[PDB]
């Protein structure tokens, strides 16, 4: 009646690689960002979800139109898609131009691992 | 115009701390399965599809009452949840009489990651 247990080494790593797998292909994507320009961005919650709760507070505010989020115009592909990236990979490329207004906008998300890692010490 | 990267180590491992606790506090939960004794299971889709495709069979050939999906006969909590927990963290929690059951049930599922897991080489 006892309880043993046996496990996966690094499943964070084995469960991350299935879920950016899912992001390229956009598999049991449930959420559609749309931008100014009519371009979208399939995403998943959960995934947007253990950030930040900034994309909760847009859902409340912001029109859904389509079955698509739209979104505020200070938080276009610019910001999101390398800020989303991050949030699938632990990584954030971007260029260089871009650092202000990337840390501006997760300042203002409270994305703190985000702002964290662009602080840099 | 060069794009530059930095990145945050052991994303995995952050990333899957961040989903458990979602799990334990039945946050962001988006399927319910129900078993025969009507106790429920709340869980993410997306976790369950990472490591196996049954649920989704089991959404288009299964009951839906009350927004909660009617789970099988024979997939019931004994294997159910020590499986999902397993999902969720890498870990099987298992008692050794159940050891029989739960490798059919991951065969029975596909479930390959489990099933290399309860056959150890």
């Amino acid at each position: 009646g006892e309880v043993k247990s046996v496990k996966v080494d690094n499943w964070g790593v084995f469960f991350l690689q299935k879920l950016q797998n899912f992001f390229n292909k956009t598999d049991y994507c449930d959420l559609t960002l749309q931008f100014r320009d009519n371009s979208q961005l399939k995403v998943h919650r959960l995934v947007l979800s253990a950030c930040t709760d900034y994309f909760n507070v847009l859902e409340q505010t912001c029109e859904i139109v389509d079955d698509a989020l739209i979104m505020p115009n200070e938080f276009q592909a610019d910001v999101v898609v390398p800020i989303v990236n991050f949030m699938y990979t632990g990584t954030l490329e971007f260029e260089l131009k871009m650092y202000g207004k990337l840390l501006r906008t997760a300042k203002e998300m409270n994305m703190t691992v985000l702002l964290k890692l662009l602080e840099a010490h």
